[PDB]
DNA sequence: CGGT
């Protein structure tokens, strides 16, 4: 999941989780309107901190000082929680990155073939996310994580992994400063969207380059024209 | 010492 959809209003994916009560995001009526969001961007990304939902533009990657490689994008959920690495954001760093779907290359012979990934149900997506708080800082190396898990049924067609994807319920439990790691990874447990509540199809080669970033890179594709 |  190296590329993903973050499209729409911020209420079209916030009304699902929490009325304004319970925010402290300004409203703000213009669509994200990114239809191919890239790592090393900052990525608005949802999280709890004094008992309201904040939106923070957080840097999608994750780089500390000690750290020789390019930054991660990912971090596996069979592994997350008890890492060296990872163990502190899983604990104090959870977050929700809301989107519309995402996408995959399947490989086919030495061609790679974009797919758009989404709820077959139309719901958003409230992907699982860790990070490095304070989010607010705007850190251009230590951001967040899109949590992954495995891959199963169709979707293993296209790719061996995808981001852990969580329930609007299991999502707002997710972001919650009052409960613990181990809490957490019960979340992730019970909170999974299962591969069969997902479609997908081949999208245009256009999505590969950054630069493109219409409502165009979503749509379905013949595969024989790229 | 730490990964996807």
């Amino acid at each position: 999941c190296g590329r993903f959809a973050q499209s729409q209003t911020r209420e079209d994916y916030l009304a699902l989780l929490a009325e304004d009560i319970e925010r402290d995001i300004p409203y703000d009526p213009e669509p994200i309107g990114r239809y191919n969001v890239a790592p090393g961007t900052k990525v608005l990304l949802l999280s709890e901190r004094d008992e309201h939902l904040h939106l923070d533009p957080v840097f999608w990657g994750y780089a500390p000082g000690w750290w020789d490689k390019p930054p991660l994008i990912n971090a596996r959920v069979e592994t997350a929680a008890t890492s060296r690495m990872f163990k502190p954001l899983w604990q104090h760093g959870r977050a929700i990155c809301f989107a519309d779907g995402w996408f995959e290359w399947k490989k086919e012979g030495d061609k790679k073939q974009p797919f758009f990934i989404y709820r077959a149900d139309g719901q958003p997506i409230f992907m699982a996310a860790i990070g490095s708080t304070p989010f607010e800082r705007g850190d251009e190396a230590e951001g967040f994580l899109i949590v992954t898990a495995a891959a199963d049924q169709g979707l293993v067609d296209i790719h061996d992994r995808r981001p852990l994807v969580l329930s609007p319920e299991a999502a707002r439990e997710w972001m919650r400063q009052e409960i613990s790691g181990k809490e957490a990874s019960e979340i992730a447990a019970s909170g999974c969207v299962p591969a069969n509540q997902f479609s997908w199809h081949p999208v245009s080669r256009a999505v590969g380059n950054v630069k493109n970033q219409g409502a165009e890179l979503i749509q379905p594709v013949l595969e024989v024209l790229f």
